[PDB]
């Protein structure tokens, strides 16, 4: 606990980047006006109208903050190439995150507070189910930036092949390829495929 | 039939606390009121008007008997050991769960009766396919206290191997690995790591 | 055509009986008076704010025919037994129907007209898609009534091993049972599990 | 890049007709009266109202111009055939493209414009993971015409045997089955079932 769970925190909060920003342009309450009589309300009303805006922007900011953390384990090291004995396509895994646990929370009605209370509920329970899950490596952000999530078994030029690992790659892979790592946990790697 | 029945019922009620408590907080309808003008309206309009988290809380209390009477299960005899020779983490499993069929629950309203007993007979008739469907151990509150679910293959000192078992452990298992067992019912066992 | 899609349209409809009891519980603004002072408005009234709990009535017996022309084919000839080689359970497929499929259907407001013609015509669409999908076996009604769906290989004595058969049966089966087969289509066959 | 991804998005743009006839269908706020009192309000007021409905109508037609060129892809060439070795019926991927990104709008309420603009970013962004998702073949379009979705592998009489492509056809196939490629992709080819 407390490195590893944090880490798969961290990759839960990237996943739901998509999810914030729908929220910010579903329920804001801004007062879009170009009239002379049409003058600023104030920030205290502002405030006070757009509080779950402001609660997802923050949250928006905390997404980027943790996927300038995930780049931050391919700024460092890297300059070890493997072999892919078996590649196979799990980009699908990512999309049905965004069929299942995010559209219905686009379906809901954020007027109440006391629903939220309850969506939010919902999306820490989500998250604690999703920790331990080892499907972890899902995501609607990852997969918009261009990355594919790919099933490999890499082969290594010393140490042997080892099974079942999840690479997050920037370009399509196949079968007897050659891709660098740089290993976010003992299941998700991030490849290069050296040319 | 009966026992074997109502284990499966008991594993059921308990996978439906989330929903329960996602229930109980969306449509409470409290009087939550810091104004000295809201004082106590009585005990019998609130009772009227608190109709399905009244429900929903003896249900709770239903599911929370429910996980006492699963842990009795691991409370008597489970000395006995054996060995682990395939463990594929079918843990997605009480994640599909929570987002197909409580998720949708938490978007109806509430509020008029018949809409209710229509959403009673969706849980009633939920809960009858869910019983002879062979999926029956997806369970949201267990996943949530720490447990992962297991497909399993044993091995016996001296019987042999069983194959296809599920095993609600609390740690983390691979493959050549000594567990101790509690079995629920023929396809399910509590199982606690030997370390 | 025809016949085997007539088949597969019965199945269909069968597979739909708990969505239309589901609509007629939620939807029917029956005028339920206990009081002295509500009288009969009259049977047209009655029938015209009641039109899709008509219509939902309509397709409800036209569920109860098809069920009854499934069940007509375990009477005429089911005099020949068979051995199953392979039995893996599929009686999930009817739980996904049920959550995927009829749930969404229940949080739509079926109050204007227009809204209606186009939840009649993502029935229909289901429908046409739902005939040559090759998962038409998918049933909540016959889920219901404690049939079990099973993907099976049966073993003639002396015809062959034709695989990739569905056991539609009342009780559960395994490798190495005799079953009574009624087959349907090519594809789904009622079992009987000849003790 | 570019045309690959073009023919991909065109293949998007088919999967998504059934969805812009449901919200046509859904939220026309045409006046369909035919009192006498009922005169024209003006061509300007019916555009102002309907504009999701136009917006629907132009997608509609681009979903026809794609069709068309799917045709055309097929117009030209296939004169030449090749054997089937393992076939396996994938349908239901298309079915399941619908239930979950296809049902789920017509709950929304396409009301305020904030809300549309969040819906619209919504096909923007499930469009954008789906180009590269490896499933772009799913259709609720193609395979309401009859067309079927197999996953095959052929082998050619001179060139050998290539595995994992998937066939999209109007008549059902099998094992040693010739058929007719007009191939799309590097992984989706129509067949014709040479007689």
């Amino acid at each position: 606990m407390q490195r590893n769970t944090y880490n798969k925190v961290g990759l839960y909060i990237l996943s739901l980047a998509m999810l914030f920003v729908f929220i910010i342009i579903l329920t804001a309450k801004i007062p879009f006006c170009f009239t002379s009589d049409c003058s600023f309300i104030g920030l205290k009303k502002l405030v006070l109208t757009n509080i779950v805006p402001i609660v997802c922007f923050v949250f928006f900011l905390f997404s980027i903050y943790f996927y300038n953390r995930l780049k931050n384990i391919t700024k460092y090291n890297g300059q070890d190439s493997v072999k892919i004995t078996s590649c196979q396509s799990e980009s699908y895994e990512s999309l049905t995150f965004l069929a299942t646990y995010i559209v219905p929370f686009m379906g809901f009605s954020f007027e109440d507070m006391q629903k939220n209370i309850a969506y939010l509920l919902l999306v820490v329970v989500i998250g604690i189910i999703f920790i331990k899950t080892d499907k972890y490596y899902a995501n609607p952000t990852l997969a918009l930036f261009g990355f594919k999530l790919y099933r490999v078994n890499i082969l290594h030029p010393g140490s042997g092949e080892t099974k079942n690992l999840i690479a997050i790659s920037n370009d399509v892979l196949k079968v007897d390829d050659n891709v660098y790592y740089s290993f976010f946990d003992e299941f998700v790697f991030i490849a290069r495929k050296k040319i």
